[PDB]
């Protein structure tokens, strides 16, 4: 017995939807909805989706509150739809899938996964809630997350951090690193060896490696002798070009971190989704250095040394494939007299 | 256990709200509310009201499906709100009052009109609800409506006519003449001698008299010759003059639909609400004659002669005061040499 | 190279979308599309869909402007999107399908209905276009229209009429009898035997036979009397029953049509979509009698005789299955002493 | 002579409402009002409230921009309504009550707080305004407050602080510390003996208090070595427990304070008003731990210290009713032994 | 061929509108600019303005991209359009100007500034454009900045920064300090000798020279002992005055900034758009000391001293102009027996 007014109870009693019996009510008015509380309209949640208002408000409240992959990855492994939840997506505060399985009367197309029309679409599923690994072993397509061994299945370790809440984080008090797996036509794909990015803010950066913690502390010239990166054009890549008008790399977010320290600038999101890449607008305040199209990669600088260091610099240019976060990443390799002038993730 | 998906049941299978348990899936877009048929979605409501769209949808759906009493007629007689019900302004496309009792949670300030904050209002009470005439006693405040008569109390017959469903009638197979009670401060009144309203439409009215009759078959001047009605300047109040720039008298309903038969013209309703006395901007298209605020009461051809030969002439100009609808309506009469120039219902 | 500006163009040009280059400037204000014309704007759409209104703008621009099957129809076959054309459901002033294949970027499916996600739908294909037998052909699901035959395919003779741009006609000019075939999972359906629905407006209802003519013209017993419809409830199911507070029958369209030439009444479309079944809140004007769920079919007066004069008449209550449009449309029949007590498409 | 474009010209010249003669020129699109300088519009206020644009406009302009109680403790004393004043809640961006006295045409229920309608409302007066003591005197029902000594009336000396245009702070140029006063019924309510929330932000959270400075300074086992606080789940309560997926304890503001110092957390505020316990979705990024529904209040650490020492700890569940803002706020203390296992304000 | 969704398309793969051909699908939904990516609808663009959406969309798509002057001076020079660009506002995220000149069809009122309609109007023009120079030759009215000499032309040294996508910055890799030119009626006006406002943020506050690096650093009393400034008031205007009700002075940015080191308060922008002069509503929240409309410039601390320095302090008030921005701003000088009492940028 789903309703507007059992979901709005349900998120003033228990913060979220809990299958709880009762009804608060509530105002709908334009993309907002209201419950009155001391006589007057407070705020319960407003709709920043293309659904409708009501529609919204349930998923929102509906949203799945464990530890999940981070949209990108689900991206990444080509997830449709998932099964009997709501992959809430923070970035975008709105649902990370168009449809539902269970979930809502208005976005679903099944009640459960088994469904016919959910055999084409990539399902997910989560080894945490009963019976799930075995509707991954019916399902034609779909991707499974577990917090251990799947008889059989071969698994791929995930990255150490997921989404909890909108909080990307490396749990400590829940489990954050899944064993991913993946089918395609009835066949359990196997999925590639992979980087991932390590989800960090410019705001708050912390290094997590002794290389990431010399970057930081390091001058540019003395960080390259030690780590042996002469001729990797690491003082254009990771460290950045600001002496003329267009802004010369800034690929690595260490890189971005270590010049917000000094001096601020603007990083214009213009398409706002999570991605392993990302493409941003940059001025830089302290010059008016800036790039229309400046992709950045929050890779582990060790990842990225290793990435560098393995490619061959005896042609001009050539595109270098990199699996990163599951995904095949193209990059720019472009070189001189044995030396790389730039590196870069490839503006498709 | 009232809400959003259980009214648009009710109103999918019931054609309005009829307690009746089950939810249909809705969508809330912008002013709008949606459910879906044959995986479309389909339009229950569009909200014409200042209040927010799911609590607008309720009302209406939990609006009076009986016969009631005209909008006017309980404004002019001081009602503030319903016991248990809702009364739809079909003409406003709104609730006939601001809140409910009993009906709605977002609007209710009582559950039953026994509470404290009723007994300052004037509680509309509907004697063909069980128990309503026993709650009408105990009402401070409040005005009912019979079909037969109540013990101890007086009636006043009110109007022939009353709406239902927004189609004002004079019942044939239900009743719609009710007795009218009020009581004001725990004292029942003696509501006033009063004419009443005829509600009808300028596209199709009918005669409700042999002088009304007379007056829509018969030319100008033998129709005022049979009825002895020279001096009492009914060529400029009921006829109306279109021969200037500024179209003269014209403040009777059943002048208009005269003219309506061989002409017609634009009347706009500025303040669209139910009222004894409504104000239209008229434009005749034969000729061109207009005036900005022309006043119109529809009162049986028989009542406003019998109104305007109880007048002194004597007078350049007065207002007079004629009780219609339970209200007193003032009129503007102007004299000239013992004759009527003008009198219509005056704009203040 | 689809665009915006384009639509509006080709809209302003050639009254819809005709495939011409060129570009109008439009101003897109809440759920309006406008364009400049003399410097003012101009409203081109105003969107009442559950889509964004620049989508719902291409669609309707995309519409269909050939007779096509009446939404109905197309709904009781099981039509689930349309090859290459927009259905436009002008009774609820949208798309009749939720995505579309080869009509617009934002709704499109596929470009083709031979793709894979087309499969499972059953596809409605259009003869009159070249290519779309053959698409129907090796198509697993779905319903083809012809104004000929079809080499193997045995017919199934449609209804006389089809909507033109929203018009429900019987053509002159045009072909409006369709031969429709259907197919479910590659396999060609026998289309069960049926009687149409009429489609015809209660304000310019006319009559299609002898029997039809003469309910207009004759009075209820003479013509109750001539057809020999005695003992089967033709005052009450036909005529309607408008002495009492609720009204009594008025389930045939042609029943109503002769009600509305007498006296006018209130029907409200509270699901208002195309069914062969309709149900309106109803309020005689002359009366005051009313039903809130009152089912209307509007069937030939001949089928409805023979539909009647086809049952046992022997049981109290039951259930009687009419094939009406492809669908199966329940009744209810009450019977007394081997006479017809009521009988009408049974609200579910 | 109120309008939208005096108001506009105030809230432009004056900065507020200052009942200056003027008029500007504005523009409402959607729930914003605009006006023009320089050639283009200028947002001056946009409606975050569910009442009309413009009434929002209104009200928000006439707010009252002395240190006025904050609208918790208005809650907390039952306050219905302000006399001649817009108490503005800036936590909802919203007026604090629903109707107005003598304040906006739309809003207003009476002129003056003498009018019947509000003698069953409990009207704030402010002993600032002159004549106000005096309505409170005559008013049935109300709250007053007061910088000094009424003849006759038994004080209440409320909170330090009051809000100063959205700014909680106690004051030091203007008096925030009030004598508080209620009349329940014409009859003058005795105010509880109570505690005051401290109102501080975790962003910004000072300690008031040598026992504030040494929690936040001193490991935990050796602040509750000093304070001799064994035995009484401090460890749990106010220092939180992160090792678990469900976060343990954390119900004090200090103890969100000194975890902010070291990690941060998301507090997912759900229903978005002021209150004395307030409700939060916590979530730990450093652990991953979580609660959905973590009661926290700010209680001066001292004045917490005080009631869980002040009971009786030999039961192992009761209610722990305490007075704070006025107000009683359960508490739910559990006991093992003769020990604190948990101590917090009850999820209602 | 200008389309919506090849602005899009210009938006997603260049940060920006880029005369790329191309087209992505878009969906608008009220205010909002929607893409599908991943199957879901990404959010390119809220309009914040009172155009039309996709116009607003458009024309934030074209904004000049290179450090451009900053509004406030385009509006103190009467800039009142741009030729072929469109100065974006970033501080009302909306065109500084109504209308454009070859930029949009939509807002267009020419499409180049050579058109007679243009002539009235004062044309920005940017002599980093080729042709523009020559077309401020041509130009009855408009404002010309060059990156160095015009032969012929005077130049007026504007100030020594600029805004780069909405950030204030002086250039180091970009030029910032332009040459003015402005032509008023055909002939070229000379440009007044000005001082300039230095642009700084409250949070981010540098000083930019040893007296301001003394100011933030020295005690109040030792800084007015070692610049000489006793007399000048400097106690109320610059350090501000927060002992009584009303704030006193407070009308120097420098001076905010060095209380913000100390206490935070609050600063409401009630005319919300760049100018020379700024009007905040400020509420200390360390003592509660407030004023509705205190005046706030941003002069370097030398210039505001010599401003000051060079008064005649001999009369009670007057009031004192000064360019500043090209602009004449109006203070007001109280003094009293030789001394200053207040001098604050004139509240008109
Ligand atoms: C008490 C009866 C003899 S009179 C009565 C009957 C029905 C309704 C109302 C009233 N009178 C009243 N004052 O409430
Ligand atoms: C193959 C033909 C003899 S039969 C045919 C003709 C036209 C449309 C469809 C079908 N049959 C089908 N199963 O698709």
């Amino acid at each position: 017995a789903m309703s507007l007014e059992n979901v709005a109870f349900n998120v003033v009693n228990k913060g979220h939807f809990d299958g709880q019996q009762g009804e608060v009510p509530v105002s709908i008015i334009n993309n907002t909805v209201y419950t009155k509380v001391d006589g007057v309209d407070v705020e319960l949640f407003e709709n920043k989706t293309t659904l409708p208002v009501n529609v919204a408000f349930e998923l929102w409240a509906k949203r799945n509150i464990k530890p999940v992959p981070e949209v990108k990855i689900l991206n990444n492994l080509g997830v449709d739809i998932a099964a009997n939840t709501v992959i809430w997506d923070y970035k975008r505060d709105a649902p990370a899938h168009i449809s539902t399985i269970g979930v809502c009367s208005m976005t679903d197309i099944a009640k459960k996964p088994t469904e016919t029309i959910c055999a084409p679409l990539t399902v997910f599923f989560d080894g945490r809630v009963d019976g799930q690994v075995d509707l991954f072993r019916n399902a034609r397509n779909g991707v499974l997350i577990t917090e251990g061994s799947v008889k059989g299945l071969q698994p791929s370790v995930g990255p150490k951090q997921a989404s909890l809440n909108g909080v990307t984080l490396i749990g400590e008090a829940v489990k954050t690193q899944f064993n991913y797996y993946k089918k395609v036509d009835g066949v359990v794909q196997q999925l590639p060896e992979t980087y991932f990015t390590q989800s960090r803010n410019l705001q708050e950066f912390k290094p997590r490696s002794q290389m990431e913690i010399d970057f930081l502390e390091l001058a540019m010239d003395e960080f390259i002798e030690r780590y042996k990166l002469e001729g990797y054009a690491f003082e254009h890549i990771v460290y950045g070009d600001f002496s003329h008008s267009q802004l010369g790399g800034l690929h690595l977010l260490i890189g971005l971190a270590k010049r917000f320290k000094e001096s601020p600038f603007e990083l214009e999101d213009f398409i706002p989704m999570d991605s392993t890449v990302k493409n941003y607008f940059i001025t830089d305040a302290q010059t008016g250095s800036s790039k229309c199209v400046c992709s950045v990669i929050d890779l582990l600088l060790d990842d990225f040394v290793e990435i560098i260091k393995s490619q061959d610099l005896s042609v001009v240019s050539k595109v270098v494939k990199v699996t990163i976060d599951y995904t095949e990443i193209s990059f720019m390799l472009w070189c001189k007299d044995g030396h790389v002038e730039t590196f870069y993730p490839k503006l498709q």
